[PDB]
Parts: C-alpha cells; sequence; structure tokens
C-alpha cells in the first residue's frame, strides 16, 4: 500500500499540532490505551501496578514513555513511507524484548485516533482521519513483516 502526497500532508498537518504538546498527547494516548485494554498495562513493568487514572496521570514514568513512543512514531511518519531504517530497531525490541503482539499495536493505533479526534476536531475531519488510519495501517503492516523475519510474527 502507498499513501499519496495529499494523504501524507493531512497526516503531518495534524501531527504538527500534536507536537505543540508531546508530553500531554503521550499521557492521553497511553491512558486511553490502558483504560480501553487493561491487559496492555501488564507489559510495562515500571508501572504495571497503577490502579487508577489519577495514578496514571501523576506518573512521571508513564509520561516519559509516552514522549519516547510518540517521538519515535513522529520520526517514522515524517519519512512518509521510507521508514525501513527506523523500523528495524523498533521491531526488534518490541518483538524480542518487550513481546508486543500486533494486536496491541492495533489497540494503540485506536487510542491515537481517539485522542486526535477529541483534541483536534478542526484538523481531524473524515479525510484526515482516513489518511492517519492509512498511515498507521502501513506502519503496522511493515512492522508485522519485520516481526516475521525476526522470528516472532504475532
Ligand atoms: C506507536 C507504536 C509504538 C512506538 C512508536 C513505540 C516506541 C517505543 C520506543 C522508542 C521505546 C524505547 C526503545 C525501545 O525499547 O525500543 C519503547 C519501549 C517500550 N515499548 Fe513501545 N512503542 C509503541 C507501542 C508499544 C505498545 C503498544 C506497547 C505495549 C502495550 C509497547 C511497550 C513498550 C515497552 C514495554 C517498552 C519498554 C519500556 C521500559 O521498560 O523502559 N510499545 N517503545
Amino acid at each position: 500500500m502507498v499513501l499519496s502526497e495529499g494523504e501524507w500532508q493531512l497526516v503531518l498537518h495534524v501531527w504538527a499540532k500534536v507536537e505543540a504538546d508531546v508530553a500531554g498527547h503521550g499521557q492521553d494516548i497511553l491512558i486511553r490505551l490502558f483504560k480501553s485494554h487493561p491487559e496492555t498495562l501488564e507489559k510495562f513493568d515500571r508501572f504495571k501496578h497503577l490502579k487508577t487514572e489519577a495514578e496514571m496521570k501523576a506518573s512521571e514514568d508513564l509520561k516519559k514513555d509516552g514522549v519516547t513512543a510518540l517521538t519515535a512514531l513522529g520520526a517514522i511518519l515524517k519519512k512518509k513511507g521510507h521508514h525501513e531504517a527506523e523500523l528495524k530497531p523498533l521491531a526488534q525490541s518490541h518483538a524480542t524484548k518487550h513481546k508486543i503482539p500486533i494486536k496491541y499495536l492495533e489497540f494503540i493505533s485506536e487510542a491515537i485516533i481517539h485522542v486526535l479526534h477529541s483534541r483536534h476536531p478542526g484538523n481531524f475531519g473524515a479525510d484526515a482521519q482516513g489518511a492517519m488510519n492509512k498511515a498507521l495501517e502501513l506502519f503496522r503492516k511493515d512492522i508485522a513483516a519485520k516481526y516475521k523475519e525476526l522470528g516472532y510474527q504475532g
């Protein structure tokens, strides 16, 4: 699959707004993920013990991981599909060290779309959401292919 330049522009336009507050979006996205799919929280040994949203909002460790995740995703999106080099180390750590199934990448993709829809209605209309979904689908498809090559695929 391949996105058009127009689709990439819609993706990068809303991402530019996300970059105005990376830490804030990072918290919102991870917390959305953990509330919608509690099982994903078990993968984060640092704060698997958090019980409530209030505790999650106060966690500096969660906020830092959110920034790290979004910054890595932003770098990938900015490559507009030419992200082979960026995906290699990410695929290896998440497949071999963290053991993150593709299902969880789908879950976080859903959280990203939910938060952008909530915080940026003016720049996340139907066409923009479709472009973002297409970009995330491409990311998941390529990461899944790498998982397979690495011996994980799951
Ligand atoms: C948007 C997709 C994601 C991106 C771009 C991303 C990016 C990153 C980055 C850059 C790191 C630090 C370097 C590394 O270990 O590779 C990291 C660590 C990690 N990621 Fe992801 N990640 C994503 C999704 C997920 C998901 C869905 C989970 C599991 C629910 C997850 C769990 C972890 C864990 C457990 C760590 C290690 C944290 C620690 O113990 O310090 N990641 N991720």
